[PDB]
């Protein structure tokens, strides 16, 4: 497998498909696309309790191991905890449920979505009359313990965290106690936002970053800025793309797993899965990585804004 | 394909089986090593028509091709053109030589072997009364020419050299007319000597470092200072060896794979050459490679020595 190995010892595939879907899309469409992305050469596959697909997603995988195309073993399946179940009372209880959607009696891989607690409840996304979300106050080290009896439990084989900056990875770190650190820290990257940083940061302690907005982002609407420039119009990709016959989106992607990102993606087409796993074919040049570094503006597409105010906010810009 | 891609766009297995023994051994013994090898999975295989090991060599992968084992198109053979032919009307001669021992149709990578020329002859190591060896004056960039004519004729797919330093390289890389740039540069390496420069080097050019003497070499004798210190001796490795549940072969080995170097090795023991197949079952922690970059001492076990009087040798820069 074109995999790395996480500081827990297991692998995990460096190109990952995404199952999260505009809200313009029926939730079934998952089940659909993810077939194709496994006949396509997908073996691991993101998804989250907050997306409502797991359910499909897992009636695709099950399917594929049914007729025999793949085995379990061999898919690499993540979820995620959401904000309303970080109370470590709530974190097992959610990956169960989860659990229980996919039919699988164990995930790949758990993440804390996102380091910011919301009030407990169905309701994801919780709101006042001001239409403001309810913020809820939990200890992330103890949310942390709770990820660490699900990965001693077997219900998942690894544990890591998502949109979590690195004073908040030092925290979990740095835990009294700690038994397992965080396989990897997904979060937004690509070239316009190359989290030099952060990577940089997570290579030292053996985190790996698991990028997603590779490709700019789906724009979903309510949390990306509509009127933001498409990633992928960048005049320097294409003109990149051309350079070595590819497309502007190879050129993303091979741009990030040159810099040891796994990377994750996502398209409602057909004929732009089976693209994507042609990343492996070519190499950019030394020179060319400098250039896509050079296009570094501190453009964030998702940056959870309906969030700001929580003490936990995690997208503070660098001194 | 546990493969990295070259700037040519051709792609080479990341682990090599070295097939140069020591004086000790017949020849015939590179036969029996090079058929275990394959068997273990290597698809590597690096040798040198100084080696006087090419048609056993090229028997041992006819024999595992014919029988079925293996495809010549997943095999990656290495050979490299000696000091005695780098005259420019020389080179192709030598290589139409290598090809005609192994009774191959072309070489995946062909070297230049040291960017030192001796007189030419069917003897490898012309000699005075002195017992000195006997020297002579090329145009190196004229030998590349005549190795850049050999990739156009097709008889290797790809070219670099072996044993050049930084001022040597930039006499390729600069030069007028350039058509291909050295794909790589096989040099010595490991924790004792870790090229740190001469790799950052090569990495801001595409040039892959392909290193030699990951284990300590076979310490020749007549090339290798007999009262050095053993490699894997090395207490650092014995120790990692223990807290990874490894072997310090297995320590060494894959120092140099997460730094980004395409790793040789041999070994006469079947039981070592299938244990080192096993570098990619593990992972170096971040702070255990820093240890190991501790270690650089400036050990050179292949100095050159017999060739130190050559304007031409390599091992007098810094690097
Ligand atoms: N942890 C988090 O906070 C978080 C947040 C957001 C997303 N994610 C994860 O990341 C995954 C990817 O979602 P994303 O929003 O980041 O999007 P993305 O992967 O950056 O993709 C952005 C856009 O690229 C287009 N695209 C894909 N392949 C293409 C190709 N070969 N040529 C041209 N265009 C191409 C797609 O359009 P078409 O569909 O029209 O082809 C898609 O709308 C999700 O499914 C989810 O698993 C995680
Ligand atoms: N271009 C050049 O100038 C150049 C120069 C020298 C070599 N090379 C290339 O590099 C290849 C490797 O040769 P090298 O001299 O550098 O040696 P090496 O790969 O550094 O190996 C050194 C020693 O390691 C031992 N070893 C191997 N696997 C082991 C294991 N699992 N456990 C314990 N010991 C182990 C071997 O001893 P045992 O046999 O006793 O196991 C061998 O003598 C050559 O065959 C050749 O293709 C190139
Ligand atoms: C933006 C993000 C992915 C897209 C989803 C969003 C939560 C609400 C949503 C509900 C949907 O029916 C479609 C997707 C999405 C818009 C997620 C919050 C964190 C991140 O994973
Ligand atoms: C040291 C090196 C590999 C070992 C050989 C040496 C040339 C003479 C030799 C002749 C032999 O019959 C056995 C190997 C070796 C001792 C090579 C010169 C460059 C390097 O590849």
């Amino acid at each position: 497998c074109h995999c790395v190995i996480l500081n827990d010892g297991n692998f995990i595939p460096v190109l990952g498909f995404g199952t999260a879907l505009p809200l313009e899309c029926p939730a079934s469409k998952a089940k659909e696309l993810t077939k194709i992305a496994i006949d396509a050469g997908f073996h691991h596959f993101d998804s989250a309790s907050v997306y409502n697909t797991e359910d499909h997603v897992g009636e695709a995988i099950r399917s594929k191991i049914a007729d025999g195309t793949v085995r379990r073993e061999d898919i690499f399946y993540t979820s995620k905890v959401w904000c309303t179940s970080l109370h470590p009372e709530l974190v097992r209880a959610s990956l169960e449920r989860s659990l229980q959607k996919l039919q699988f009696d164990y995930v790949d891989l758990y993440l804390i979505h996102y380091p910011m607690a919301l009030k407990p409840g169905e309701e994801n996304f919780p709101v006042d009359e001001h239409g403001k979300l309810i913020f809820d106050r939990v200890d992330l080290c103890a949310t942390w313990e709770a990820m660490e009896k699900c990965k001693d439990a077997g219900l998942t084989k690894s544990i890591g965290v998502s949109n979590f900056n690195y004073r908040q990875l030092e925290m979990i770190l740095n835990k009294p106690g700690l038994k397992y650190k965080p396989v990897c820290n997904q979060v937004e990257c690509h070239p316009y936002l190359n989290q030099m940083k952060l990577l940089d940061f997570c290579k030292s302690k053996d985190i790996v970053l698991v990028a997603y907005g590779v490709l700019g982002t789906q724009r979903y609407g309510g949390w990306v800025d509509q009127n933001s420039p498409v990633l992928l119009d960048e005049p320097v990709l294409g003109s990149m793309a051309k350079k070595y016959n590819r497309t502007p989106a190879l050129i993303a992607l091979r741009y990030q797993l040159q810099r040891g990102i796994v990377v994750l993606n996502t398209s409602l087409k057909e004929e732009r899965i089976k693209e994507n796993m042609q990343v492996f074919e070519f190499q950019l040049s030394s020179e060319d990585m400098k250039v896509l570094d050079g296009l570094n503006r501190n453009m964030r597409y998702i940056p959870a804004a309906i969030f700001k105010g929580h003490p936990n906010w995690p997208f503070l810009d660098e001194y």
